């Protein structure tokens, strides 16, 4: 009892069966009021959560529409917001993902994933025997032990990382027109 | 009742509306013992739990010192221990993350990421 | 898949088996048979060159 307010808490109809307890917000229903009538097991909240036991992963109730997932509320695959977003998404049938911002971040989606990002991009712990291609714009190294070659004007070093790889050689041995520039 | 130990595990008070459950730990609660003066839902654990329907994601109470967060208890971004921690920091305000050992692993701050491992 | 967003003073080995480039301020070097992308790149790189300087057995062959 409270001023002209008869704040009721806890509850039990012989009528309907229903079970409330708590302050009521809802038309009919509080945070972890219950209504085995047409059953549901509503609760809500946990000050202190220091287990589990199965993991409280997927979402039910909607197959479709209520995706599996554990995700930040309010953010999902394709938010310009640092958020997150994991889990199995059912709009696509197949987990979706996003990890940071939309620029410097990890995305992901059931089939495939996009990590626009580098790191310190080859760290290699192994021996590689490629099997894709191995493509590029510049290389830098210390020596090479290849297989078969191609070079089409022969600079050096000398002028390439010299400043304009045209710039001070001594002799450019281009296979393609007969050019042997002796100097 | 019990030996000379009248243990009491349900309770409903007309003087304080206070609703209690369980056998008592705390100083004046039980683990899901209730309160809706100055109201609280309390509760823990779940020995089946096969369900959701929202997130379950974001931690509040305090708006940037709980942070939003699904992580290995007793661990965080920068523990030599290979736990884990998942979700949005607000320390940093941003999530931090890190899967793994200090030299094997896959770290991430909301802004950038450390993956110090290679793939074949 | 190596996005780059910094200067890498790789601590490991850098293998490969293909490279295609515009430019390299090397170190050191290795190029067993002097073909040249005048046939590399082109069809055959035993294609169209005019001298192949193979220093593996005094061979200057000059075209």
């Amino acid at each position: 009892k409270d001023g002209s307010t008869w704040k009721q808490t806890f509850l039990i109809d012989a009528a309907t069966g229903a079970i409330n307890i708590g302050l009521l917000d809802a038309e009919g229903k509080a945070p972890i009021s219950f209504d085995p009538v047409k059953k549901i097991v509503n609760v809500d909240g946990s000050v202190i959560t220091k287990t589990i036991n199965a993991a409280n992963f997927v979402m039910t109730n909607l197959t479709g529409q209520d995706n599996p997932a554990i995700y930040t509320q309010g953010k999902t695959w394709g938010d310009t917001k640092s958020g997150i977003w994991m889990g199995m998404d059912n709009v696509t049938a197949k987990p979706k993902l996003d990890i940071g911002n939309a620029t410097q971040y990890i995305r992901y989606d059931g089939n495939i994933l996009r990590i626009s990002s580098e790191v310190v991009a080859m760290v290699l712990h192994g021996d590689m025997i490629v099997n894709g291609t191995v493509t590029a714009s510049k290389i830098v190294a210390n020596n090479a032990f290849l297989s078969q070659i191609g070079v089409n004007i022969i600079y050096d070093r000398a002028a390439a990382l010299s400043s304009n790889p045209e710039g001070s050689y001594k002799m450019k041995i281009d296979l393609q027109n007969g050019y042997i520039h002796i100097r």
